[PDB]
């Protein structure tokens, strides 16, 4: 009697399974909206420095209309030999945004410290595998959000070792890894040997130094005891346990809500895969909520959920869509895009500032916002499917994504807009108000910025 | 000099080939129709039971217009799993209908007796991996027929076992694997352990008690000298020697006539593989042909023929597809379909009663056909490719197929049809006639039923 | 930690590099245009015969609309094998031509009567496999050109070695393998067992006789010591290096540009696969260029560039395309083409005869070019992708095509057409020519043919 070969299958539920983390594959929590978990952990900030840089150069001539086919292959190519380490050193990739990324090794307590060996020892081979590679690591306390309706779901992770992950990435010079205060003060500094870092109270890296009798991978293998879904055994050659999830219509239909349409278009073999890289104009709205305490999940999940509500039936009326939400200057930032890959409306400049203006009179007056700030940029942007096959993400990267995101943080409290939306719009002049022009951190020059100051006053 | 792997080579007329049993696919006969052989074996017949449920199911707002995705991926799991089974102990999968397969393990006389404790260690070995599963097997003399035209080709299996098969599934409980007599009569009684069945000569397997020194694994090495497919030495690791098919234009002419135009072109790469899995709106005209002797290939294989080449133009006229044809009702049926994918027409209904009419009448007269009976029902059917990567074909499933069958079971003589058919169609009330409701194996509730009178009368 | 399985990347580049040799693929030579370079090598030209009727067989009812399916689903299988043939022993493919291929060794002159052996080898084992095929060998120095603009490139070789083998081709029967003159002149004759040709002074290969102790593994074993990528190592399971290239924006630029948009299209998964498989009119434009010396590259080259520059600027606006350039009838021919998949523009018969005037009278003026000569020739002709997964490129077979080259080389000095071409196109009678017939070598027979000699005289 045989035993023939069992291709892998590649179910649907797989493919979904792929767009998204561990922590979410394998919650199986309840479908109430707010619903937030906690635990501890230590997260890695990984950011490609250049690629934004690499998009502008990617549409000229030179790349003969090939220019998306091409940045994505060799965004791709780099991204994917991260993701391979943090999945082999036992992370779970949280998201991607842009050439960033998120991991997550969560554990109990006790075992934070050792675990931080770990990741410091990935984040040195990812530094030594290479446009700049800056590592932000964090440790501490984790709380996580997942809010949505009825037929969407997105989750985020929040608190100050989120806070200090991203504070730690920014310090970064090309291909520092840089601990927050806590994690260094969690590490095991016998082991670890830093240099202080400026005005700051987070350090660099600037080596392991193991004991003698120290031997990482014996240490590694004590230390996935306390990583639930490490691939061993029979599995021991794959990526991700979630390689191996089998069809379950009730875990589909719930994981299926993370991800967006058109990418379950292409899961389902009913649009070409080539159809979604694209260098596309587009206009990028993002919206940053400010709240009094930014690391208490059970204050700001049921604001969050009810500014979802509303910019979701707004983006769905002036035609729009999230790309992608998570905490960011001081709040949590709503990246939304209108003109994705099905979306393009004529008016779409129009559209974006009237969105825009809505999303920041509701928000405004949900309890717990403190402060509303939105920034709208509009040109041509990379949208695609980025990172490994067994994990990537849509997402969207291009100099108007960064001086959006720099417009809602350095002009709080205001909606305002680029000068290619401004003189694409449809509406009067007196509708705007042209600002001061500040030096913005990652900016060579916006022309003129503009206050959407609305039909009144 | 390098030995380099040579990559498996999916040629069309290997993926042809996974919509044909071995019994057509090695089978060279004569192009001739009707064309007719006989040969002895043993016939597994599996139904899955629930998948027409899940199918109403999945057309709800819960599946968020991914019902069919769903339906089909959850189904192929499930299926794939019974067809590896069936492969691994050498059968022949001869025919999917819905969520049903028909199995052949074709022998000579001699060896039956052997080769049904095969059958029934793989039925019990199925019974075990699991909607309920429900077995019936029998054994005994089988006819095949071929008809067809020019283009298009078909087959069936006729005769007393291919009868008893079917009767044996249909009296199967729950996971019961039945015998039909001559099967029980056959096989090894010193092995097999049975009880019998009220009002019934069938017998249900309880157990297999092996006797002292027996080996399952060597008496099945014994039984593959007579299977002249099995996949041996270096094709070993497969799972059907079809598999290993080389381009050869003479057979892929002759496989492709069985092979709808469709599926063809996905086989080509022609159109995506998503097209093809959808819930859609559709006409079933499931039409049954009774004979004096159903059992007697040379006598109503001229007459099926006959039928064929009829149906297939007014099929071609009012814009219809053969699905499936298989010897049921006491009958040979084709189940014919309205809407298929690229065969939308408006018109649908009053197209499919007039076709069904055109059938009607002609068939009447073809020598030999005792009673035509034709139901017609209309509504969501699941359309899609169904089975194992290397043994599936299109089929659909729903509650309008199962009512489309009862009709024409329990209305013989006449062409009947469902509300949604009379209410849609063009034609004039007094057209119809509303029917005595009758209660119908496998039916919660039709709404009225009428008899297609006609246009006269 | 795991050391998981890294599957194969196709990367758009590595897609890339299946449509060309290793000597574009590795060669990083400059971008200036016309390009030489000089080395020696051997040539191995290889013709299935039969497959040109083949295609005309295709088009008949009895392949149902699958026509073009089934030519090259046959084609790509023997194909295929030569291709893997020729890989393993070390050479280099460098194009496709209808059903024929042309392959390169080269190496440093001391190496070439022991590569010579080796492909000798290579030849009976190809001709060995098996329509016939016949091959021609040379060896000897050989030039390469590369022409251009900043968004197409093309290759070619020129030179005694380049007109031997495909003079050597044409003198093979069936099966034959024949090597020119120098070729024996250069070859190991104490191995090599021949039979003389008739008024001819190349040789026809009967045997390798190998002396006592000759080992040809060893042998060749030490060969690839002079062979620079052939696959070894841990790469010694793939076919060509070239499999393994990474993402590399600048190579890939400069290697797309020899590759037609709608190949790219497929490559990018922006167009299905199925597409470019077929049977379809067109229109061949085949245009010869004579020179006082075609064996001089370094006089050819420019004026070879010079000539590009105009039929591609003409094609563009008459809607053709380029599909091939070699070195044949003592020339350098184009091989473009009205109506490939997307160009189908009607009047696509008047423009082929204005365009072919177009590039005769300019290429008549350029300088060193001594005779301009064009064949046109309009009927259904398959297109498609022949050859291997690692090595294949877009080509075009047909009666039509072999009928425009054949025209070309018969009819020199002028533009000729067929007979559909001048009853199809808009064109006064006036402008053409009615011609003497010619008997043609390769030609059953064509209805009339004119000379087109356009508007004035
Ligand atoms: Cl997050
Ligand atoms: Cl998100
Ligand atoms: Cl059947
Ligand atoms: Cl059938
Ligand atoms: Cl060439
Ligand atoms: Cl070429
Ligand atoms: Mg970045
Ligand atoms: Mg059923
Ligand atoms: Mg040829």
């Amino acid at each position: 009697m045989n035993t023939p070969k069992e291709e892998f299958q590649d179910w649907p539920i797989v493919r979904i399974a792929a767009h998204l983390p561990d922590l979410i594959v394998y919650g199986h929590f309840s479908p109430e909206r707010p619903f937030m978990d906690y635990f501890d952990g230590v997260l890695m900030f990984v950011d490609i420095s250049g690629f934004t840089a690499m998009t502008e150069k990617f549409s000229s001539a030179m790349y003969m209309d090939r220019g998306a086919e091409q940045l994505v292959e060799i965004l791709n190519y780099h991204i994917s030999a991260i993701v391979e380490k943090v999945l082999i050193f036992g992370g779970d990739i949280l998201k991607f945004a842009g050439d960033a990324l998120l991991a997550l090794w969560r554990v109990e307590r006790k075992q934070l410290k050792n675990i931080i060996t770990v990741v410091i020892k990935c984040s040195l081979e990812i530094h030594g595998l290479f446009i700049r590679v800056k590592i932000g690591l964090a440790a501490g306390h984790i709380s996580m959000l997942v809010f949505g309706d009825e037929t969407h779901s997105h989750f985020l992770v929040i608190g100050q070792a989120v806070d200090d992950v991203r504070l730690a990435q920014n310090m970064a010079q090309m291909n520092d890894v840089i601990l927050s205060p806590n994690c260094w003060q969690l590490c095991d500094r016998s082991m670890i040997e830093i240099e202080s870092v400026p005005d700051q109270r987070a350090v660099k890296v600037n080596f392991l130094k193991p004991p003698p009798n120290f031997n990482f991978d014996e240490f590694f293998t004590k230390c996935t005891t306390f990583m639930h879904y490490y691939p061993s055994g029979e599995h021991k050659n794959l990526l991700r346990l979630a390689c191996t999830l089998k069809p379950d219509p009730e875990l589909e239909m719930s994981l299926q809500k993370y991800v967006m349409e058109s990418i379950l278009k292409q899961i389902d073999n009913k649009q070409l895969q080539g159809y979604l890289s694209e260098l596309r104009p587009v206009t990028i709205v993002f919206v940053n909520l400010m709240f009094e305490d930014q690391d208490k999940a059970e204050e700001i999940g049921p604001a969050i959920q009810d500014a979802y509500m509303h910019i979701t039936s707004v983006l769905k009326i002036f035609q729009g869509q999230i790309n992608k939400v998570f905490m960011f200057d001081k709040g949590c930032s709503f990246l939304c895009v209108f003109g994705f890959p099905g979306e393009k409306v004529p008016d779409e400049l129009t559209h974006a500032l009237e969105c825009a203006m809505d999303i920041f009179d509701f928000c405004s007056q949900v309890h717990k916002i403190q402060t509303v700030s939105i920034g709208v940029a509009s040109g041509i942007v990379f949208c695609g499917i980025v990172g490994h096959t067994v994990r990537h993400e849509y997402t969207v990267i291009g100099q108007k994504v960064n001086l959006a995101a720099r417009m809602m943080m350095y002009y709080p409290g205001i909606v305002t807009c680029d000068s290619v939306t401004y003189n694409g719009s449809n509406l009067p002049a007196y509708f705007f108000k042209e600002l001061p022009k500040k030096v913005m951190k990652g900016v060579a020059d916006s022309g003129p910025l503009y206050q959407y100051w609305g039909r009144t006053e």
